[PDB]
């Protein structure tokens, strides 16, 4: 339906010079700039067949462009209209525990780091593994963020920590990571109209 | 006007069992409850006409109660409709480098820490001074702040730093304090409705 009325989305994402928005089947896009607005809904099916009905986040690969989407424990990983997949979170080294990845984020030169609520692990892009000593509480190396975050993407360079409907942004000072702003996924992104 | 419209309140500070808000020779009050609102505004020149139109922080003095107002280099004491000063920043030992006081917390017994942006210092409340040798980053005592915050204060034995509209929680423990919480001043404390 209408992305601006949307509360809580099933998964957030850049992919490419664009933001996009996914909710119960839907998705929309959305392109920094005055004026700007939310485009769609589009259905998710249209172009990713693949996928099931609610996602648990998605993230584009920085230089392959491969996308990766998750639910539940199965992950697909698309190469344009090429899909591989469904595979289970253990064939990327996560351990039988891990129930879903709520998010992902840009670490290191050619490192991710993979979601799961309270907890997150150091992810090898070159392996496509999990690193076997990575696993940490989030709260220690995201201060601030809330404990019950759904959702967790990189956009423009920044971390963004989903809760509600409102997002907790994360910049980095010196190795270390602190929250600089708190707003509205709808209002503050998407740019959409009030009351 | 309305308390929940403010976006920075140029300083916040609990006096007694209820937490003042000033902005522009304007100040509110608010109680917890289930259902109270920030009652306000009133002019600041009606209860303290000596201050000036805008304050950086205020503060109660746990011991004596005597409210320390602070605005550029000077410093205001009331005790009841007593007043004391104003007086430079130098009579409390500040350095002349200290250009204002952006906040306080209660240390040591019979101690207050000042704060004055990045930095920070250790004030002997008996003595009403403090030694230029023992200032402080707030970067490296607090991590997970704001590099510039423009107003912290206790509240609830809890701390607040406060940058543009919110503001982040910090707890003690283990002594190493840490931000436990972060979100809009109006929404969260306050509780002023959402949108």
């Amino acid at each position: 339906d209408d992305a601006c009325n949307v509360n809580i989305f099933d998964a957030i994402a850049e992919i490419g010079n664009q933001l996009y928005l996914f909710k119960d089947g839907k998705y929309w896009r959305f392109s920094e700039g005055r004026g700007s607005r939310p485009q769609g809904p589009f259905l998710i099916a249209d172009k990713w067949p693949a996928l099931p009905r609610k996602l648990d986040s998605v993230f584009e690969e920085p230089l392959s462009k491969k996308l990766f989407f998750f639910s539940g424990r199965q992950v697909w990983v698309y190469t344009g209209a090429s899909v591989l997949g469904p595979r289970r979170l253990d064939k990327l080294g996560l351990g039988a525990d891990v129930a879903q990845v709520t998010g992902a984020l840009r670490s290191g030169r050619g490192k991710m780091l993979l979601f799961s609520g309270r907890r997150l692990w150091r992810f090898d892009v070159k392996a496509q593994m999990v690193d076997p000593r990575s696993a940490s509480e989030v709260d220690r190396m995201f201060p601030g963020v809330p404990l019950d975050t759904h959702d967790v993407f990189q956009f423009r360079e920044k971390a963004y920590f989903c809760q509600d409907r409102f997002y907790w942004r994360v910049s980095s000072r010196s190795e270390l990571n602190q929250v600089d702003q708190v707003g509205y996924v709808t209002y503050d992104i998407l740019q959409c109209p009030e009351d």
